[PDB]
């Protein structure tokens, strides 16, 4: 799926935002951008929209679906694929997620065959 789809990892975990930046090169990536939290994804992703976003869930202090759903809340392009990042899994959470853009769940950590294992899984229906 292009060897260099744009990433968004707004992370604050101070550590784990490495391990990803070079778990997806692995992949063949090479173009992703940074955050802290949803204010600053907003203002960040009005950079040119990228094509993918990767977040934790609850680290930096609320929650990711306000930061989400309002790329949704736009529109022409609700569709940015999202894979955020959380620890286990609870289908109440993994809902209100995808019914917006969250399309895209990943528990962690993952090893670059997993994280492989869940974008192809996705990529599935954006057939690239």
């Amino acid at each position: 799926a292009d060897k260099e789809l744009k990433f968004l990892v707004v992370d604050d975990f101070s550590t784990m935002r490495r391990i990803v930046r070079n778990l997806l090169k692995e992949l063949g990536f090479n173009n992703v951008e940074e955050a802290e939290d949803g204010v600053d994804a907003l203002n960040k992703l009005q950079a040119g929209g990228y094509g993918f976003v990767i977040s934790d869930w609850n680290m930096p202090n609320m929650d990711g679906l306000e930061l989400l759903k309002t790329i949704r809340a736009d529109g022409a392009m609700s569709a940015l694929p999202v894979l955020m990042v959380t620890a286990e899994a609870k289908k109440e959470n993994i809902i209100a997620a995808a019914q917006a853009g969250a399309s895209g769940y990943v528990v962690k950590p993952f090893t670059a065959a997993t994280l492989e294992e869940k974008l192809n899984k996705i990529f599935e229906k954006l057939g690239m």
